[PDB]
């Protein structure tokens, strides 16, 4: 079912090219061993010449002619063969790559449109359940994975098995024993991979749990940053994060060490197998004469067949993970379970004037177990009326409105519009006959003309005009620039909410429904605009049967009929007077209410500087890189010598020669290889480990010691910072790894390859390095062109995805239903551009890889043609021919190196650039000295003079302009302003979060500028709006060590005693030792505030600061907390900016701050006796 068959579905003509491409992938994979079968045949003919050169030379003139004639024949075979295979792999590569794009393109585009349709066709279900909107984005990433699954990855898979099965085929066919030997040594290679699976996979996960502790500490500190800053508890958070880092690093070292050990054993088994393969390959020639040394290399090509399984595994994982992600959700992704709504058919009533009927309706939202919110209902409103509903116990009114649009089919009973059931009539038509003005208006990002046009697609500006005129929306739009062509700026949030709703009214007005549903449309709006929108609603009524729910009973007064519920069942119904008459529910309520990142700057060799500072010395790492570096070419020399004594050499000692080279190849390569992998792993493992620690430490610490809009007003976030701390330090660990990688391959290829090249017949080196770097560049340009396509594709789907996410995230598109098909139609038109683009990139993806494989034969071409033949005949021996393989494999060796181990620099360098720019910091105000703390400074009189300030946004209309205040010690400084900030900013400047732009601020009369940054924050009573405690024992929270300040039990006792939180301290288990229970989820606001107050008065500040402390709070809690504050303050300087003017009535100096400039100031009775702003504030506060 869904696992295999369904995944590939449809694609009638697609499947044909799918199979053609598959076939070309097969013959492509087949091509590689055939090129290597040729290699054994070419070796034999090439071999026979050397035998006469060493031994006989009986006749001379004959050999210079005939042997080379034979060589020329081999030149002819060389030429038609490498070429035949080359043209083959060129064509078939272009085809097999054409497979992804051509098949997957149509498959995925079909998936895309069907997915978008099923998504819009599930209706209610999507908003009720699943991941609540955030899911289908991820899902379009899933269809992107689908795109990755059915692509050429499969073609590569068949190619791989073709090289595998075909490799072993040729192996068995031209001899059967060595294949068998290699297969016997083969499972050993699979066992070594077992070290990988147990240790490596586990230790990644092991280390993560360790740093998880470090992440939690870093998570909260950076979120609680202004609090820890204000209290200066930084160095302690420093300490915790350092301990957790200390554990995470030791799990890091075990990971690196073991990893390198594993890869090391892998190479052991590789050189071991390679050698044993030579021992049995050699045993078949000298004392036997089966192989002439032809097949011996081809049987190694059977090892290329062994590499083909390793090349196969990722493609399967690419198919499976794409398959698995798609098919499990594909049944849910696609089709249409639906059938409570759908889109189509049904019954069309044309009578269009009717009576709504609710009959015995029992319903529960499909949250299931929730008790029926509506259990039974009977309500019937005659045509032309306006019915108003009210309730107490909750939901159940909104439910009836929800049911009326058939958003939910009732469990029992029926809703009948006119005489017909609602379930008979067409859903689309039903939605079209029912207009709805919701409590929360919504405007799509488009013109107001289009937002209306979403009400009805086919419409003209005359109807738009009459619409807004009828919605009285024709005023603000005219004054608004661009008129009807006026965009809704910054997505859909631009203008007044009353205007938004009013526009929504015009939109529903174009709909011209005979039923109008108003759910709290007036709610959450200012009273004036409330009355305006209300007027629009009133002009929209009486021509339409309607139902209105709101919490302002003034609008409920003029309703023809009002309905009470209390538990979901209808109880009272009738005219207003009748309801007040009943002294019921209505009368009861009436009387009751009376991660964008990455700046340009780059490291430039500065990485190794921080490394060397934290990497004290390691010459053993680089030395290990040298001996492994020189280890690879030893192989190329040895291998040359193996076949070397077979071609050029005499009959005696050949057996011994093979034994010696076998053993030399085994221990000299394999053992030393184990040594170097375990040694470097032992070096760079601890190197990168401690680098990751010291880096993460000095980062989190460089971060905590700087604030200044990195925290106060950042474009950053807590998560981005934690991410910085983890990932980046891991990357600089790779940055350090690349150094050793570079010196290693430096001596490994260039140095030894060149030195060895000096002993050549010359001439070969130049031609060889005229190839390898070029094909290397071809490998670079392949990845680059690849990323260019990835980016352009992602940008196109980006735009289509943006407008798609716009559709799916807004569920109200269903209330008009006009936009159901309209949105996916436009989106279809959006998806159209990349589709046509796909065939073009089909050729792009297609021709490139073909050309890449076109370099396969050309490498072998220039190699053996010019290598053998013409270079041969003078100064050419058993070496320098196989040394071709040396310098060639050396280039490939580097490839192996670059495409493995540490990250491809890049991200490492960049992450390093950030982690470095962060550790450099911008210390500004940090700790240092800056003052002496005269004992006599305990006064507390805060001066402000000519102070201007702006948060770091220049044209933000700065909150401080020309501001000056004063407060004497031991007295209350009241503060009042319009709302929000400029209130708080004074407090922040006193906290010295930022030193003001101009003017000055004083505490004892000294300038804050000249005051100690720390000691200024040493006496402050700062208590914020929403108090946040360090996660710790509440006793330990109460006492925050400033510097040397010890945890004092009797002191924190005095703290609780003063804060009146001692109530909870007395009771509850452990008393003071009760922890807050995961960020104080067990405590209410009054308690948290009491504790925060205790945090303040432990410090014994001469200055207390309250920023709208009781603003968010309620009932008695405000009084007991205010009482605590009052017993804490008035003995010392305090500033209360709270918006509560009833408790501000007792103050020494009340200050009204307008626009940066203090307007009025004086005691309550003084300003109140006066008249102006303050008097307005109290009069409207009442
Ligand atoms: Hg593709
Ligand atoms: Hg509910
Ligand atoms: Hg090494
Ligand atoms: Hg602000
Ligand atoms: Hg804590
Ligand atoms: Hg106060």
């Amino acid at each position: 079912v869904s696992v295999l068959t369904m995944f590939r579905y449809a694609g009638w003509l697609d499947r044909l090219y799918m199979l053609v491409g598959t076939l070309a992938a097969i013959i492509h994979g087949v091509a590689l061993p055939l090129m290597m079968l040729i290699f054994g045949d070419m070796t034999d003919s090439f071999a026979s010449v050397g035998n006469v050169s060493k031994n006989s030379t009986n006749m001379s003139e004959a050999d210079k002619r005939a042997m080379f004639a034979k060589l020329e024949e081999e030149m002819t075979t060389y030429a038609y063969y490498y070429t035949g295979i080359g043209a083959g792999v060129l064509i078939v590569a272009y085809i097999q790559v054409s497979f992804w794009c051509l098949a997957a393109g149509r498959q995925i585009h079909k998936i895309r449109q069907k997915f978008f349709h099923a998504i819009m066709n599930q209706e209610i279900g999507w908003f009720d359940v699943h991941d609540v909107g955030e899911l289908n984005t991820r899902l379009t990433d899933d269809v992107s994975k689908i795109n990755e699954g059915i692509g050429d990855k499969i073609g590569m898979f068949f190619q791989a098995m073709a090289t595998f099965f075909g490799g072993f085929i040729i192996g068995f066919t031209r001899g059967w024993k060595l294949t068998l030997v290699i297969l016997a040594i083969s499972p050993v290679l699979g066992l070594s991979a077992g070290i990988w699976a147990k240790i490596l996979s586990s230790f990644t996960d092991k280390e993560l749990h360790a740093y998880a502790k470090a992440g939690a500490v870093a998570e909260e500190v950076l979120a609680a940053i202004r609090t820890v800053i204000a209290f200066g508890g930084q160095k302690k958070e420093l300490e915790r994060y350092n301990n957790n880092l200390e554990e995470a690093k030791r799990l890091g070292i075990k990971k690196a060490i073991t990893a390198n050990i594993s890869m090391g054993a892998a190479f052991l088994l590789i050189y071991a197998s390679y050698a044993l393969a030579f021992w049995y390959g050699t045993s078949l020639v000298i004392s036997k004469e089966y192989s002439i040394g032809q097949v011996l290399t081809v049987f190694f090509s059977v090892l290329i067949g062994a590499f083909s399984v390793g090349q196969a595994s990722p493609n399967i994982e690419a198919f499976a993970n794409a398959r698995g992600a798609a098919y499990e959700v594909f049944k849910i992704i696609d089709n249409k379970p639906s059938i409570d709504s759908f889109s189509k058919s049904g019954h069309k009533p044309d009578n269009i004037q009717g009576n709504l009927e609710f009959k015995n309706i029992h319903f529960s939202y499909p949250s299931r177990k929730e008790v029926q919110i509506l259990k039974g209902l009977n309500l019937k409103v005659k045509s032309g009326q306006t019915v108003a509903l009210v309730g107490n116990s909750g939901c159940g009114k909104s439910t009836t409105v929800q049911l009326m649009q058939r958003l939910y089919d009732p469990l029992d009973g029926m809703v009948s519009i006119d005489g017909q059931d609602i379930r008979t009539i067409n859903v689309r038509y039903l939605r079209e006959i029912i207009g709805v003005v919701s409590q929360e208006p919504v405007l799509f990002a488009t013109t107001i003309a289009e937002n209306i046009r979403y009400g009805r697609e086919d419409v003209t500006m005359d109807e738009i005009e009459k619409a807004v005129k009828e919605a009285n929306a024709y005023d603000f739009i005219m004054k608004l620039p661009h008129q009807f062509d006026t965009l809704v700026g910054e997505r859909g949030a631009q203008l007044s909410g009353g205007q938004k709703q009013r526009i929504a009214i015009a939109r529903a007005l174009v709909r011209n429904p005979k039923i109008l549903l108003l759910d709290e449309a007036t709610s959450a709006l200012d009273t004036e605009s409330e009355a305006v929108v209300q007027a629009a609603l009133d002009k929209a009524r009486e021509g339409r049967t309607t139902i209105v729910i709101a919490h302002r009973l003034s609008t409920v007064r003029n309703a023809d009929v009002i309905a009470g519920f209390d538990g979901g069942v209808i109880v009272e119904q009738g005219n207003h007077d009748e309801l007040m008459r009943e002294k019921g529910i209505y009368f009861k309520l009436v009387m009751t209410q009376t991660l964008d990142e990455d700046v340009p700057p780059a490291s430039f060799w500065r990485i190794l500087k921080l490394n060397s500072t934290e990497w004290p010395y390691f010459v053993v790492g680089i030395f290990c890189a040298i001996i492994n570096g020189g280890l690879q070419p030893a192989f190329s020399v040895i291998f040359s010598k193996v076949v070397g004594v077979f071609t050029n050499g005499g009959p005696p000692e050949t057996q011994r020669q093979n034994s010696n080279l076998f053993s030399l190849l085994f221990l000299i390569l394999g053992i030393i290889s184990f040594i170097t992998f375990f040694l470097q792993g032992f070096t760079f493992g601890k190197a990168g480990e401690i680098l990751t620690k010291r880096l993460r430490y000095m980062v989190f610490k460089s971060m905590l010691r700087q604030d200044v809009s990195w925290f106060d007003d950042p474009k950053n976030t807590t998560g981005a910072l934690t991410t910085r701390l983890a990932n980046d330090a891991a990357q600089v660990k790779g940055a350090t790894g690349s150094r050793l990688a570079v010196i290693f391959q430096n001596i490994a290829n260039l140095g030894t390859g060149i030195i060895i090249s000096l002993i050549y017949g010359w001439q070969l080196t130049l031609l060889l390095l005229a190839i390898v770097p070029i094909i290397a560049i071809a490998g670079v340009v392949e990845m680059k062109m690849l990323s260019g396509q990835a980016l352009k594709d992602k940008k196109e789907l980006e735009g289509s995805g943006k407008i798609a996410t716009e559709a799916i995230e807004n569920f109200r598109t269903v209330v008009s239903l006009t936009r159901e098909q309209k949105f996916e139609t436009m989106y279809a038109q959006s998806l159209q551009i990349p589709y046509r683009n796909a065939m073009k990139k089909a050729h792009v993806f297609g021709i490139t890889f073909s050309f890449t494989q076109a370099m396969m034969y050309f490498s072998y071409a220039a190699a053996f043609r010019f290598g053998a033949y013409l270079v041969t005949q003078q100064l050419m021996t058993f070496e320098n021919v196989l040394l071709v393989f040396s310098a060639i494999v050396f280039g490939a060796m580097a490839v192996g190196q670059v495409s493995s181990f540490a990250p491809d620099y890049a991200k490492a360098t960049v992450s390093a650039s950030h982690i470095i720019r962060i550790i450099e910091k911008t210390p500004e105000i940090d700790s240092y000295s800056t003052q002496g703390l005269k004992p006599n400074m305990l006064e507390g009189n805060v001066q402000f003079s000519g102070v201007v300030f702006n948060y770091p946004t220049r044209p933000s209309i700065p909150v401080l302009q020309g501001l000056s205040l004063e407060v004497k010690k031991g007295q209350t400084l009241a503060l009042v302003g319009s709302s929000g900030c400029g209130k708080s900013t004074v407090v922040q400047l006193l906290e010295r979060f930022y030193d003001p732009m101009a003017g000055s601020v004083f505490l004892d009369g000294k300038e804050i500028k000249q005051l100690n940054v720390q000691w200024l924050r040493a006496q402050l009573g700062i208590v914020s709006q929403e108090p946040i405690l360090f996660d710790c024992s509440i006793a330990e929270n109460i006492a925050y060590g400033d510097n040397s300040r010890v945890v004092s039990y009797e002191e924190i006792v005095r703290a609780a005693k003063e804060a009146n939180i001692h109530q909870f301290i007395d009771s509850l288990p452990d008393k003071y030792n009760t922890r807050v229970g995961d960020k104080g989820t067990q405590l209410s606001g009054g308690q948290k505030q009491r504790i925060a107050i205790a945090r303040a008065l432990v410090r014994q500040p001469h200055i207390l600061l309250l920023d709208e402390a009781t603003s968010a709070l309620d009932t008695e809690s405000e009084k007991v907390v205010q009482e605590a504050l009052d017993k804490a303050r008035e003995g010392r300087t305090c500033i209360v900016i709270a918006h509560r003017l009833s408790t501000i009535q007792n103050a020494d100096l009340i200050v009204v701050i307008q626009n940066g400039k203090v307007k009025e100031h004086g005691t309550h009775q003084q300003l109140l006796a006066q008249k102006g702003i303050y008097f307005s504030m109290v009069s409207v506060q009442a």
